[PDB]
DNA sequence: CCGGTGCCGAGGCCGCTCAATTGGTCGTAGACAGCTCTAGCACCGCTTAAACGCACGTACGCGCTGTCCCCCGCGTTTTAACCGCCAAGGGGATTACTCCCTAGTCTCCAGGCACGTGTCAGATATATACATCCTGTGCATGTACTCGGGATATTGAT
């Protein structure tokens, strides 16, 4: 829905592998228009 | 006054929902099998020569074997300083994160010393005659162990 609604705003997901996901949280630590993250997460 | 009963609060059950673990498959590349001489070379076959290893007596000590006496071990007692357990304060090693940096890869370069061969000569095995230094034996004596009695600590209980 975000990649398709608008192509401005810009999705920086945070859900799966530990790898990526702390890659992913290293990244911002600015882009970060949008974060997807679940409950547990 | 006490007691039945609704309301609320808590404990118990069950179940996913999700995040972390570990054996299975793909794949490619440097290194275990495996000739191929070769190469000269150790290993084998075939001889003797000398000596050490082996066995038989036989002399001759150093281990087993029998008898008295106390000194050290056994066994008891009480009691006390130590072991073991418990508990609390707090410091520091742990765990996780970002940032820096030198290990690791490989590439290129090149001159120093491992490494082999060739030459030759003097240090070392070896045999024999010479001889004297070390070794078994014998024996005097004195440094050291032992017994006894008087100093100086050296601990424990008021």
């Amino acid at each position: 829905e975000f990649t398709r609604f608008v192509p401005k705003f810009k999705v920086l997901p945070y859900w799966g592998n530990p790898h990526d996901r702390k890659v992913i949280r290293r990244f911002w630590s600015a882009p970060f228009h949008v974060v997807i993250t679940s409950y547990q997460l």
